[PDB]
């Protein structure tokens, strides 16, 4: 089923603010179930034709998986060089710099929020990490309270 | 609290990320009585001096009547401005947005006095709207629970 419309609008707004404020080329959020299964995927920075070419949606594998087992921020300067990296699928844009955080309320996990390819070729900053943590915390509030509502 | 802690956390994110001196959120019922008023940036002694809680008048009243973002270089210069009560800190720059869901608006999240005298930006407005939207879902759920 589709996400609740208020939740969807809120999460897209959060992904947009995060992407815009950290000057990332790409931004995404996975919304999960209680067993960390991806239920919804919202993103920005990739055109419709490229989305069609890629075809299958992400399973939340690789480095994204680390945000769950180690629920703290992860910054990398060459994401697909990490040993946990599963690699990009055919037609997916290549990406290098990465900033990811879990979306949580207290210890409860609701998904992941991540950004790639800071526009200046630079690594994501400490300030970028703090901003993205705060926005992920808001996303957690949104998911937790939409769920309860539904 | 539950809700109150949530709203305080959202006010803290808005105020700290935009780098404003003061931040607040008012949540009202359908007859505009204040149900929650949470804020940061003002010391307890000054709070005691102001005395009474805001009623949601002036520029905040405007935001309740017509819920859409309002950014001002000088809040006291707006035609709807009612002025501050005695002992309230002086405040100049202003950004306020509604706390809502599609069905209903519940409150207003607002910031004043961005650091270094600067006006709030379009980026600040967009960020505060995203934070407000999360608070809007929390308020909507609290009204089901209550
Ligand atoms: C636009 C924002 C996006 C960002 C920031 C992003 C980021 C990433 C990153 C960093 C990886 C590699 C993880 C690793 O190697 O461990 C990855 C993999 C992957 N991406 Fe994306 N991606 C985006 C959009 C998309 C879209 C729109 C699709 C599908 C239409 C997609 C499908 C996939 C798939 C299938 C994988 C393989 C791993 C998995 O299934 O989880 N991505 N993505
Ligand atoms: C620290 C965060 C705060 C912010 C950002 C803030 C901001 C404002 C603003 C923008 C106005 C509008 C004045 C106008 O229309 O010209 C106002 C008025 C007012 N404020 Fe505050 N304020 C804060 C804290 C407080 C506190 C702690 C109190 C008392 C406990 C208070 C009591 C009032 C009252 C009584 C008014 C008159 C209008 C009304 O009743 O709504 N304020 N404030
Ligand atoms: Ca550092």
């Amino acid at each position: 089923g589709a996400m609740d419309p208020d939740l969807e609008a809120t999460l897209r707004a959060i992904v947009h603010s995060a992407t815009s404020l950290v000057d990332a080329r790409y931004g995404a959020m996975e919304v999960h179930d209680r067993q960390h299964r991806v239920l919804h995927f919202v993103y920005e920075g990739i055109d419709e034709e490229t989305v069609r070419r890629i075809g299958h949606l992400p399973k939340g594998l690789g480095v994204i998986g680390l945000l769950i087992e180690d629920p703290k921020p992860l910054r990398l300067d060459d994401v697909s060089a990490h040993p946990a990296s599963i690699g990009f699928p055919p037609y997916h844009p290549p990406m290098r710099t990465f900033l990811g955080v879990p979306v949580r309320v207290r210890d409860e996990s609701f998904g992941t929020l991540y950004l790639t390819d800071k526009t200046n070729g630079q690594p994501f900053s400490d300030d970028d990490e703090v901003l993205v943590q705060a926005l992920a915390a808001a996303a957690g509030i949104a998911v937790a309270n939409a769920r309860l509502y539904q």
